[PDB]
């Protein structure tokens, strides 16, 4: 598809499988691997015990008797992403220890090594990322039942009732919803290009459908996490190390690199498919000086290589947002706005779900806030009717 | 061949193809100002006479080549308004007659309202004799900004190297059919032409010397080029009256905005924008300042796959040779340029540019660890 793209031009009549968008979760990880081969065993004790070697005091001395090992024995993509996921946790609690102000500025070559050699392979930062700790921590508990909560789990947690499972299940359900809308993202060019409106129109109130269905989905969150164990306990897990007081100059990674690099934390602004229907629908969020923009074109780098270049090639292609405001079509009006409607009800929810989670606790938060309050204002914003 | 829609050139690559020279008539007052401003800037009556025009409407900038000329008109007009003499008195706010149909007008190109280097370096130039090549004798730019700035010959330079660049451009898709069709024979041939491309970029790069003396590039033209982004001078940006309520901060003309060597450190898979350093971030945050066609096909160079990941694969010794003889041409313009970078900033400076130096040098060394031997 890439190849003939450079001949043809910029025009994505059809979702090429080197995207790695999987038609039923989307841009998470079909299946993933939940078990390392047997040589990795000493990784997998580690990560899979992160809550009782944290509170003990045992993990960083578990991680410090940790030999080298080689990633050669990581052959295909799963195996990859699990030891990202693996490692990753790992980093994350060797830093930050208990979470009380005891942090570790290096990470023992043994595991910095193997960790930024894969992170190289697979084109990601040597930090845990969405793509890990969500799209790629999860299992189905019964692979003949549906992708619901009740069966599904994550493969790894922080600590004893951080909700790790009830937030990263959540944002991956709610991610796997608006995936179902990618599918006719081609059908909506391909209606642009030969001038079917009816066909467009149809398209865009399916797409409006999707994002409406993954308005419900969000409601589980309140059922799965508490806001005081998610403040207090999992958001400390999830810092970075990118303007952090707690580690101005970033990370050595021991026997890597020279000097301490850094990284900014995992994020939902790594999230594709939320990126992927701002570009679609001429959200310009990337677009300006303005930081909350610039904070959205810099977790692009975050995501799988692939994501990222399908946004891209999103960005390469006519607008919607122009053909349909040059059109003096009502009804091809309305639709386009029922699909920025869906964006503007998401997250005005979401708003009211970060002052639950993060505002009433932290009083017990303003810039996250100012960030999402910018971000939906210009989603809002690009309604052609209020 | 390579997509029409990418507006890549065959004969000037990403440079615009024979730019328009005049705007209409109806644009006179803009078009006067931005040809006299060595003049109007000297005398101290540039800023006012930009602040005695009319808001002129840009609906009569009917296609491409107007709107990029006038871009440059107006980018050129906003760089003397700013800076002024170039002796530190600046201006904070660019009047609304001006920025409104600047920002208009960026936004319709969908380029931000600053001076880029696709307006002064790929738009800013003409042919003495449409029946001569492209040669420097040949050439000359559309604008400058002071007499003895050596505008002509920091951007003709530029434009030249540019263009012995671009030649190499028409061999990428011969690159990336032969590994699909795995014709190793072709892929090597088509990657020994890419290094002959480079080498041959090498030669046109000297001609600096020759044209641009470093007082006058330093103290005079290195002045006009900046831009508004965590400069002390204007710590917050500049307001762009009757546009936007608020300051805007927006990064000066700068040669990593050149899709032609963005586009080789993509091909080669010398990963640039990798890695969280600020060299990388630059490079990134350049593409936003590059024509939106052009943007793309840095897009779609990515989303092929790794040339560098193909060649090292293959077990093939004239096949790793033939990669390395392109990644070694590109350390070899780099490393020309770091001297270059030492004769007309760094020495001038200390009669301090060491953080562009170590830039550079990021730049260079991310190429050099590219080398498979
Ligand atoms: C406990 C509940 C949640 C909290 C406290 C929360 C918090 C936040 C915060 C603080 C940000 C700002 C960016 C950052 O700091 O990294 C953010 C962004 C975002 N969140 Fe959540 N979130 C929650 C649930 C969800 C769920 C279930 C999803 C669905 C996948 C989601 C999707 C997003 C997206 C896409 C963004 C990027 C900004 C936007 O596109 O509007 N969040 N969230
Ligand atoms: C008077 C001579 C020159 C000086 C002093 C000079 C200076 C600089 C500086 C300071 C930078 C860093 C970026 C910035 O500050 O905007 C830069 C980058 C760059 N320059 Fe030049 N330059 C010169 C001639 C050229 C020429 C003739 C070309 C050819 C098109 C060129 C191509 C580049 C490129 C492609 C970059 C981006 C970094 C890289 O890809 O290596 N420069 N230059
Ligand atoms: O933006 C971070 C976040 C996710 C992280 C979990 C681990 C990797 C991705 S999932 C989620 C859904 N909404 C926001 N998302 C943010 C970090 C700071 C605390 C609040 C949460
Ligand atoms: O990076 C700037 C620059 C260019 C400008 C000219 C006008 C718009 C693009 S051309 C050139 C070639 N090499 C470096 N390039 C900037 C120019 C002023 C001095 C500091 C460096």
């Amino acid at each position: 598809a890439a190849l003939e793209v450079l001949f043809q031009g910029p025009h994505m009549w059809t979702i090429s499988k080197e995207y790695h968008i999987d038609e039923e979760v989307g841009f998470a990880l079909p299946n993933p691997q939940e078990n390392l081969p047997d040589f990795y065993n000493d990784w997998m004790f580690i990560a899979k015990h992160l809550p009782d070697l944290i509170e003990s005091g045992q993990l960083r001395e578990r991680v410090e008797k940790l030999n080298m090992l080689s990633i050669d024995h990581l052959t295909d993509h799963k195996s990859q992403r699990l030891a990202r996921l693996v490692l990753g946790c790992i980093t994350m609690a060797y830093v930050w220890g208990k979470g009380h102000g005891d942090v570790r500025k290096v990470l023992p070559r043994n595991i910095a090594v193997p960790y930024c050699q894969l992170s190289k392979k697979l084109e990601l930062p040597p930090i845990l990322v969405y793509a890990d700790c969500v799209l790629a921590n999860w299992k189905k508990k019964d692979p003949n039942k549906p992708l619901t909560y009740e069966n599904m789990d994550v493969l790894f947690s922080f600590r004893d009732g951080d909700c790790s499972k009830g937030f990263f299940l959540v944002s991956l359900l709610v991610e796997i919803a608006a995936a179902s809308a990618i599918k006719v993202i081609p059908t909506v060019f391909k209606a642009m290009q030969m001038q079917e409106r009816d066909t467009l129109l149809k398209a865009l109130l399916e797409i409006a459908s999707c994002l409406e269905k993954a308005l419900q989905v969000f409601h589980q969150i309140h059922d799965h996490v508490n806001p005081k164990a998610f403040f207090s306990v999992l958001r400390i897990y999830l810092s970075g190390w990118k303007g952090n007081p707690q580690l101005s100059d970033g990370l050595v990674y021991e026997g890597f690199w020279e000097d301490p690099k850094e990284f900014a934390g995992g994020s939902a602004g790594q999230s594709s498919v939320f990126q992927c229907f701002d570009v679609l629908l001429g959200i310009q969020q990337t677009a300006g000086g303005g930081h909350a923009a610039q904070f959205l074109q810099d977790m692009r780098r975050y995501m799988p290589p692939a994501h990222r270049n399908f946004l891209c090639s999103l960005e390469s292609n006519p607008s919607v947002r122009e053909f349909v405001l040059s059109k003096g079509d009502a009804g091809l009006r309305e639709a386009y706005d029922a699909c920025v409607k869906a964006l503007v009800s998401l997250r005005s929810y979401h708003l009211q779900i970060v002052t639950k989670y993060i505002l009433i606790p932290a009083s017990q938060g303003t810039d996250l806030m100012n960030f999402l309050k910018t971000v939906r204002s210009t989603t809002e914003k690009s309604l052609l009717k209020e």
